[PDB]
RNA sequence: GUCUC
RNA sequence: GUCUC
């Protein structure tokens, strides 16, 4: 769980997040470049749903590391940490 | 490069514009082919990035490549230009 | 311009044939390094404008420039030529 | 767990 | 000619 850093505190938006798959991209706000987010990425979630998600247009902040098979989204929050949204895909509690 | 097939039907699934990059989903075979942003005949003229976006559809020759088959002559159905990339700004 | 390393293998990390210049992460530290495209020693002969191409391995020596750490002698793997950009036609 | 419930 | 066609 040691991934080289690429960029911190990138801010991205989500293009679209599959919460039955757990995973989706963000588009990365400065470079336009897609970055692989897995559901277990998502630091602060949506404290209404139990799963870990980001919802599809949501402005989310996070790091880049290099993944295990490419440039990877890690400690995913809202803007200036506060939670996500999460996907209205995510059942609330 | 020998040509695969002529005229076909696809699906954009996602193309890199910082890289100029992507791949299309064929509609008759449901395999997936190599786009490059030099394979675009008919850009959109409003953008100056040359692009295709994502979901779009898209009609094309397919040629072998060293490590796949590649999309070429790439434009909108029926000849018409594509959409592009929605992170490929307008002019 | 002095010299930090020689015959390193590295792969493209992508090179911009526009501005005539790009990044190669070198395979044994898994650093970065610049490349500009006066830095290639053996070119593509069928391309006319000179680059390296995405993902493709060279092999070139490290020296110290005025920027940072940068490639220089750059050919393919073994000394033979490189096989240049998509973004670089062919003739 | 790399282009979609 | 130091993160982009």
């Amino acid at each position: 769980a040691d991934k080289p850093v690429l960029a911190t505190k990138v801010l991205g938006t989500v293009k679209w997040f599959n919460v039955r798959n757990g995973y989706g991209f963000i588009n990365r706000n400065d470079t336009k470049e897609d970055v692989f987010v897995h559901q277990t990425a998502i630091k602060r979630n949506n404290p209404r749903k139990f799963l870990r998600s980001v919802g599809d247009g949501e402005t989310v902040e996070f790091d880049v590391v290099e993944g295990e098979k490419g440039a990877e989204a890690t400690n995913v929050t809202g803007p200036g940490g506060v939670p996500v949204k999460g996907s209205r895909y995510a059942p609330n509690r």
